[PDB]
């Protein structure tokens, strides 16, 4: 029974990090309560800062380095992402005063870039060639003495992420289930070893997109179980797949993954923006798809106050479904 | 000096209400503070039930008007307004156990009289005539032994507005000014009483498209003047004009009127949605677009703490800007 990192990682992540990201509230609907036959919880992540829950991995991973004195800080960081990881890191870089850059080609939206130097990191143009992009980024590195970083499972960016099932036990201490998006698990899995910590009888359940549902596979399998291919999903924050770190904490301590297909995640995600008034992504959508999936019914009567993860709101509003 | 309705109301519809809506959050964004140039705070009516303000009002309304024996409380709600006011109405109707009639234009959209259903009410058809219209009603009042609900003129909805402010009070201490939309002005009036009532030196400012400025043009000419035409404008909520009622609390207790651009209320919209991640409708979006307006430059230095009224949350995701 070994693990990445322990729940004492996940107390410490929380004390590195609590100055410096959002205590997001905790939001009801009688509404969707008497549409899921259970009293839902949205932890409302959304609301963090850089629009999804990720600045709290992903600064925990950056603050967690500084021994003490200006010698063992990263003298710059270096990123591709674009994406939420890409804003977190940035984001996280600013807070630190540590000097950022993100290599993109011209196929990131124009909101997204804007919102990717809006933490004051140096954006670098490299051609969209794919490999063309790892030389420049490798000039940046040699240039500055820097680091690379990469979408990560980390032990300090799992613990980062347990951080939100501290507050959600604080702020629904009746709380019988996490519901968690799935996409490289880190999230999932440091909530997992939180709660199973401290409250082993609530239950973690998964949410996947069934177009994306490596985690299901794995599960089901009994072993780690990449995606075949990149998967297509409107989900895009849970596009990559979970891997070794992430793997072990989820076959033993996440107690089902729910798969929903592209209409469930779209329908849910569009109650939510109806009904609560919140701006969720449609990955922070997958969630509440699960709890209203066919396939959920199959849960006790007596798992009844659901704690809902809506994990982020950066929506791309210039491209739409519905 | 003396209005349709006093703070009195306004603290008797807390009591009547508190029980049945929700104390909306105020929240606040570092970034739009920054483009702003000022503090603002945002209070969250969007959060309310029926994703309105609107139920404060329509709530006061049926609970206050009583001849307070077994044998005194009214017996069915009609309205000719739907939308907003007509939801809250009806939510409110529920509550208190009582059928909710909308009188309908036979000619409304078809996605319209299913959302009327939808949310519980009953339709009652009428002509287009501006005749036959209240001749239904009046119909429909009699037959049901109901009270007609109007939703920015009548004294109980006004009162119940007012609520906003008392929260807002206790919420946000510091706060130097209120900003908020003005459509018939039943919220504006109600929370101006309240807050010249409780804190005078607090300012009220209204936020108004100026494709439907009639309470802009109102206050300039020192006379009620509503628009001439019907309003066209993307904030859907403020198409109605200010009223006998709400006209002379705006005249005295109402410090100024901001108007707005339909590309102002769409952009400082679009700014709501992707800063806070509230969505909210561009009726919603007026108060904000008025503090980032160029005449709003002129606003005294000293008005730093801004309370912007985000009124509702009731957009139609089937058409985008
Ligand atoms: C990154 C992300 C996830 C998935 O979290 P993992 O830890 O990668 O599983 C879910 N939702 C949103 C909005 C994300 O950005
Ligand atoms: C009706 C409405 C208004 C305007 O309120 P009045 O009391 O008519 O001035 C503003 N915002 C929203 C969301 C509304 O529904
Ligand atoms: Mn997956
Ligand atoms: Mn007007």
């Amino acid at each position: 029974a070994q693990y990445d990192i322990s729940f004492a990682d996940v107390e410490k992540a929380h004390l590195n990090i609590q100055d410096s990201v959002h205590l997001t509230p905790v939001l009801t609907s009688s509404i969707l309560n008497q549409i899921a036959g259970r009293n839902l919880f949205f932890k409302c992540e959304l609301f963090q800062k850089t629009g999804s829950f990720k600045i709290r991995g992903a600064l925990n991973a950056i603050r967690g380095l500084i021994p003490d004195t200006l010698e063992g800080k990263p003298k710059a960081v270096v990123t591709h992402s674009s994406g939420n990881h890409g804003q977190a890191l940035t984001y996280a870089a600013k807070l630190e005063g540590i000097p950022a850059y993100i290599v993109v080609p011209q196929t990131a939206p124009n909101c997204k870039k804007l919102a990717i130097q809006a933490y004051g990191a140096s954006i670098v143009y490299s051609e969209p060639s794919d490999e063309s992009r790892e030389n420049v980024a490798q000039r940046i590195i040699q240039e500055t003495e820097g680091i690379l970083v990469h979408p990560n499972q980390e032990p300090a960016v799992i613990a980062g992420q347990g951080t939100i099932a501290l507050e959600v036990l604080n702020q629904v201490p009746l709380v019988d289930a996490l519901v968690v998006p799935v996409g490289g698990g880190g999230m999932v899995a440091g909530i997992a070893i939180t709660i199973k910590t401290l409250k082993p009888s609530v239950k973690v359940y998964a949410a996947e997109p069934s177009n994306a549902d490596d985690c299901y596979q794995s599960k089901l399998k009994g072993e780690l179980t990449p995606n075949l291919h990149p998967p297509e999903t409107i989900a895009d924050g849970v596009k990559s797949s979970i891997g070794l770190n992430t793997w072990p904490i989820i076959r033993d301590l996440v107690d089902d993954v729910f798969t929903v297909t592209e209409d469930e995640i779209k329908y849910a995600t569009q109650l939510v923006w109806e009904r609560m008034k919140l701006l969720i992504e449609p990955t922070a959508g997958v969630g509440l798809a699960a709890v209203l999936s066919q396939h959920f019914q199959t849960v006790s009567p007596e798992v009844k106050n659901i704690c809902i993860v809506l994990s982020g709101g950066n929506v791309d509003l210039t491209s739409l479904s519905w």
